[PDB]
């Protein structure tokens, strides 16, 4: 009965990261609440995913291509489509960076969203593939977007999750961090209360 | 004149349609009476390298000796300097799963730096920027103008604002998967944005 939980980390900031902390906080309030998780971890940073080029664009659609480099890609982007798959929760560490996501974050949704693996052209909207997986998204941010205009990582996560099948997403956010005395104390306050919601729904 | 900077990100080479379109707004200035030089950038062949840990460290400012570092270090000089010399920035950015082609993001990740383009103030970060406006041509299979679906376009006037540059004009080619004539109507309607948007120099 124990959940498959796929933890990719995509933060540059090593042990220092906040996204990874709250992340590891996330996971332990989900042990705390009764729940036997069953963790496949990919940390995207050091993982030097590919990047989505011409000839690996046609190798992910179907051509031959026998370059060994990528060859290695292709069966990365199985493996990855595989775990995400075979999961029952999905948990993504998307830091605020430059008003994206990571950039790492990125070529992992690159390798990941692909026609008849992922989705499917339907003669109105592509149709996802990916059936019965959760989206929990951990996201500190600098100053604060969550509503407004200037928030790109929340409404583009939905659509590219939604995209594969996954129109299950939560948010833990933690904005506001670049204020120095409360700031930082209150959106990591903010965000460990939002955890100890998500945290039950098992 | 006019000091263009053109970034060309799609990665379908010769067939791509956001490139076309760049070239068919530079020509409807220059039919217009503009005269531009360009900086011409293919994103897809200049293998910008990624933000990691040494190298934003060395971005900021910080004592990094190591070589290959250094040498991205310089790449977002020269990338700076030509956005700051520059009176019109055309970007070509095609929605590739919901967002941008990750060798634009990419240059973007080296462009928006700390004390170069943008400041940190008390309250918003502001820009360094100066003179400088904004043309987007992006082109999609669907339909996403206005929808949330859509991050490309609140993406890049967020990180475009964020250094300075304010006024960003958008050519959008819609719908381009339709089984009638989506190709034909989404390319038409950006023509006509081209001939609009081409005029005020
Ligand atoms: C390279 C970099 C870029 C950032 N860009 C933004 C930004 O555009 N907007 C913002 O509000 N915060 C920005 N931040 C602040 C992060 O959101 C904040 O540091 C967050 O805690 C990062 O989480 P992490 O340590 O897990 O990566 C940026 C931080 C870094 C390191
Ligand atoms: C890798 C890839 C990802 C794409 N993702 C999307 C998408 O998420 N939504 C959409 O409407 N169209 C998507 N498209 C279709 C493009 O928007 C369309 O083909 C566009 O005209 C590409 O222009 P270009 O040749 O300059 O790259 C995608 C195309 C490619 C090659
Ligand atoms: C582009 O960068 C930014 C953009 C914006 S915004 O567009 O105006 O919204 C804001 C508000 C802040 C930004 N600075 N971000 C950091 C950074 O670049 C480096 C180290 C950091 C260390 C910490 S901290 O964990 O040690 O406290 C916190 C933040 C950063
Ligand atoms: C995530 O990917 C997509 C998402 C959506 S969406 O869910 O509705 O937002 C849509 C509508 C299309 C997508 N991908 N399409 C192409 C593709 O994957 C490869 C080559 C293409 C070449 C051309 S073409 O210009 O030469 O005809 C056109 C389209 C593609």
């Amino acid at each position: 009965s124990m959940a498959n939980v796929l933890v990719l980390k995509s933060s540059i900031n090593g042990e220092t990261s906040l996204t990874n902390q709250l992340i590891n906080e996330f996971l332990a309030a989900r042990q705390a609440a009764g729940h036997g998780d069953r963790l496949i971890e990919h940390d995207l940073s050091a993982m030097a995913l590919p990047t989505l080029d011409r000839p690996l664009f046609a190798a992910l659609r179907g051509a031959v291509d026998p370059q060994p480099a990528i060859r290695e890609a292709v069966a990365l982007s199985d493996q990855l489509i595989a775990e995400l798959k075979a999961s029952d929760l999905l948990v993504i560490g998307a830091p605020m960076y430059n008003l994206n996501v990571p950039t790492d974050l990125k070529k992992w949704f690159d390798l990941v969203a692909r026609a008849r693996e992922t989705f499917r052209y339907t003669e109105s909207w592509p149709q996802g593939l990916v059936e019965g997986v959760r989206a929990v998204v951990v996201s500190s941010r600098g100053g604060i977007h969550q509503g407004e205009t200037t928030d790109a990582v929340t409404p583009y996560l939905r659509a590219v999750l939604g995209l594969m099948g996954i129109q299950e997403v939560e948010f833990i956010y933690a904005e506001g961090l670049d204020n120095r005395p409360h700031g930082r104390d209150a959106g990591i306050a903010s965000a460990r209360a939002q955890i100890a919601r998500l945290a039950v729904p098992a």
